[PDB]
Order: structure tokens, then C-alpha cells, then sequence
């Protein structure tokens, strides 16, 4: 088959649903594309090439909330955005796990900039702007992680507490948890200089 | 050497600091000790045998703030609970790698439990204390991993931003996530029915 780019990386994805992080190799992407080695090797050196690029390109293709709505409150944004952030991890398998450890490739460079400006303006320190882009960032990482790598005689409340988490996707957790960082975030952006 | 179940894990944890989760092997534990794999087999089954023991043995050695101390304030417990479980997870190479996704082994059963009441005695729903628990290691753990798993030209708050994440260990950005979080539990907690 054609070993463009984006051809490559449609492969590389359906083959990370097939086998997870740990399963994906280059020499199986190769079959997949049903050439040699040798000769992907020409289009993709290794599997850290790839995971980069597949790490880039799934928030690219899948995550849309990247930027505000013009005249969205700060509060709002980083709920939509931590909404769509979630989304587009959790569609692929290990995507999280794909995800982790990677920098902000010069192709989204313009976005996260966008994003710290957009705080700043928004009345926060650069310091406290960052501190809330990554603590939603940990937090919705952290929670995707621990959906996908799950996938004795319990005391009540432990049997109980894990009937709730299994109930549903793990999403009321997580939408709960989102709030309350948001709204610890707003009560320290207001009280600037007083004792809080 | 000594195959006591704890002189195994003192072997596994001394070569998960050589070569990280990826590159620990039964073949490699074997070797370290002194041993057959055939041997070691008898010991330990798998990779998977291996990380869920020292995931638990983790904890259990160095997670040294499980538990309340004596009449202290939920929000208090929580953030010693959370820089306590952070240090337990950066005490290993790839230590958050080794937790990530296992389930509370039947020897802490009654540590998670105790937590839950711990919340419940505090005027939290059996459903809050879970979701503030729950966020709590989200959050954590996702600050570990990217914390350890890191371990084209800068528009300039990016680049500025990237120096005060390197500035220091990640400590502030996390201590600082964490406020947020216990203040927008409590938040919530004390807001019990009213529109918050
Ligand atoms: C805060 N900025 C400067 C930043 C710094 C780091 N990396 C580090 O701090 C690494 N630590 C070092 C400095 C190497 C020791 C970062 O690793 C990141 C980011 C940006 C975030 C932004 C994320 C964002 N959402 C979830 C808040 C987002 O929507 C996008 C996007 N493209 O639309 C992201 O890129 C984002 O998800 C993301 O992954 C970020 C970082 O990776
Ligand atoms: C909330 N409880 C019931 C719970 C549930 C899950 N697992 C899931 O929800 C998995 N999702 C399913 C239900 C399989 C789909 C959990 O995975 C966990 C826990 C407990 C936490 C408690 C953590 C705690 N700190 C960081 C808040 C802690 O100090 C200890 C400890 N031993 O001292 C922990 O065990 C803890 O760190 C931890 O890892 C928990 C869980 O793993
Ligand atoms: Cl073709
Ligand atoms: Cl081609
Ligand atoms: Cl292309
Ligand atoms: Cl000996
Ligand atoms: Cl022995
Ligand atoms: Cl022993
Ligand atoms: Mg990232
Ligand atoms: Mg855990």
C-alpha cells in the first residue's frame, strides 16, 4: 500500500487498536502495510519516531477544543477543553499511554502559546496560568491512564466504592474532579493578595 | 543469593532503578541473583506477578502517610496522603509506571477502607469522598508519570513557561494543583444543597 505520511499513521492507529502500546512494533507495522522492513524503515526509523508522531497527530485529527470560543469565560474553556482533551485519548487503545511524556510539537506550538496568553489575559500570573494547564492536564491524564491499564473478600464500603467506579466509564469521577480544580483555581485567582 | 520473597523484591527494585520497567526481565532478575530462570520460575511466574508485588511492596515500604493522624481535618489528611503517595512513586525509576493501573491488593484492603470512612465521618457522601479520593491520585499520578516519563524554536510564553517547569522537580506546579483541588472539594462539601 502508499507510504505517505498520513497513510502511515492511519496504519500505525489501527494497529494500536489491534495490539496496544506494548504489542505495536515496527516490524508489524510493516506486514500491516504488507511491505519489508527495510523498506518502512525509509519512512519511519523506529518506534519512538512513531509514537511521537502518532502522539501529534491524535490530537490533531481528534482533538478539537484546543482554542476558546471568542468571549468564553476561562472557567469554561478549560472544561471544554479537558472535556476534548479526555475524548481523544481515551479513542485508542493505550492512546493515553501514546500520550504520555511527550513534548508540544513545534505543529502545536501556536495552540499551547494560545492558551497561556489567553489565562494571562484572563487575569492570571503566567506562574498560576501554567499551574492550572497542567494541573488539568495531570488530572485528566492520571484518569484516562487508570481507565485504559485496568483494561481477596471486600470490607462494605471498598465493595461498595467499586461498584459506583464501574457503573460508568469512569466519566462522573472524572467531571466531578474537573469542577472542584476549577473552582479551587477560581477561589485563589479572586482573592489575589488577601490571605485565602 | 537468598529467594525470600522480600530478597526478590530487594533484586527487583535495585534493577528496576537500572533499567526501568521496560527493560526489567525475569531473564535479568535471574541474573542479578544468580540464578537459573528455572529457578526463579519457582519464585515468580511472570513480569506481571512481579510489578503487581512491588506496586503493593512500594506502598507498604515507603507510602508512610495511609492513614489520618489522630483528630486531623480532612483537607490536611488528603495533602499529606498525596505528597506522601507522590514521594512513594519518585522513590523508583519508572515508579508510577510500576503503579499505574493496579487494584488495591487485599493487604491494604483495610487502608483504602479506612480512607472511605475517614471521608464519610467527615460529612462527605459515600459518593464525594470516593470522587475526592479518586482525584486526589489522578492528579498525583499524573504529575508522577510526566514528571518521570520526560525523564524548534520557543514563542515566548512557551518558553518561558518550560523554564519554571524546569526550574524545579514539578514540586510547586503540584503543590499548587493540589490546593486548588481540596479547596474546590471543600467548596462543595460545605455547599451541601444550595446552588453552588
Ligand atoms: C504548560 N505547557 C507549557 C506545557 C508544558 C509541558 N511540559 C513540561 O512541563 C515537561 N516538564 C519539563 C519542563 C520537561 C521538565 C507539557 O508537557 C505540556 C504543556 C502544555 C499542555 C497543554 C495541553 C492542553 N490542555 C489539556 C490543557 C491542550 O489542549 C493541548 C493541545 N494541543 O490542544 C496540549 O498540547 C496539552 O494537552 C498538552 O499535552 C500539554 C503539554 O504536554
Ligand atoms: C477509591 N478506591 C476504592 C479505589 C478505587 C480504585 N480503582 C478503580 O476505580 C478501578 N476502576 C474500575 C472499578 C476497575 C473500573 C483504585 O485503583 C484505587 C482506590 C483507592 C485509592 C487510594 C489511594 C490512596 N491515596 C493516594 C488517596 C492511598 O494512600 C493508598 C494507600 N495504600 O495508602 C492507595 O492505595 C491509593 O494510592 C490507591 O492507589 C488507590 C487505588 O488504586
Ligand atoms: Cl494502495
Ligand atoms: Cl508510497
Ligand atoms: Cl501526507
Ligand atoms: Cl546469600
Ligand atoms: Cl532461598
Ligand atoms: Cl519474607
Ligand atoms: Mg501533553
Ligand atoms: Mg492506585
Amino acid at each position: 500500500s502508499r507510504l505517505n505520511r498520513e497513510s502511515v499513521i492511519d496504519a500505525a492507529l489501527e494497529l494500536l487498536n489491534e495490539t496496544g502500546i506494548d504489542g505495536l512494533t515496527t516490524r508489524k507495522l510493516a506486514q500491516k502495510l504488507g511491505i519489508e522492513q527495510p523498506t518502512l524503515y525509509w519512512h519511519v526509523k523506529n518506534k519512538r519516531a512513531l509514537l511521537d508522531a502518532l502522539a501529534v497527530e491524535i490530537l490533531a485529527r481528534h482533538h478539537d477544543y484546543s482554542l476558546p470560543a471568542a468571549g468564553e469565560s476561562w472557567q469554561s474553556f478549560l472544561r471544554n477543553n479537558a472535556m476534548s482533551f479526555r475524548r481523544a485519548l481515551l479513542r485508542y487503545r493505550d492512546g493515553a499511554k501514546v500520550h504520555l511524556g511527550t513534548r508540544p510539537d513545534e505543529k502545536q506550538y501556536d495552540t499551547v502559546e494560545t492558551q497561556l496568553r489567553f489565562m494571562t489575559e484572563n487575569g492570571f500570573s503566567l506562574r498560576d496560568g501554567l499551574y492550572a494547564i497542567s494541573a488539568v492536564s495531570h488530572f485528566t491524564l492520571g484518569a484516562v491512564l487508570e481507565q485504559q491499564e485496568h483494561t481477596e473478600n471486600l470490607p462494605p464500603l471498598l465493595r461498595e466504592a467499586l461498584q459506583i467506579m464501574d457503573s460508568d466509564d469512569g466519566e462522573q469521577a472524572f467531571l466531578h474532579g474537573l469542577e472542584s480544580l476549577i473552582r479551587g483555581f477560581e477561589v485563589q485567582l479572586t482573592a489575589l493578595l488577601q490571605i485565602v
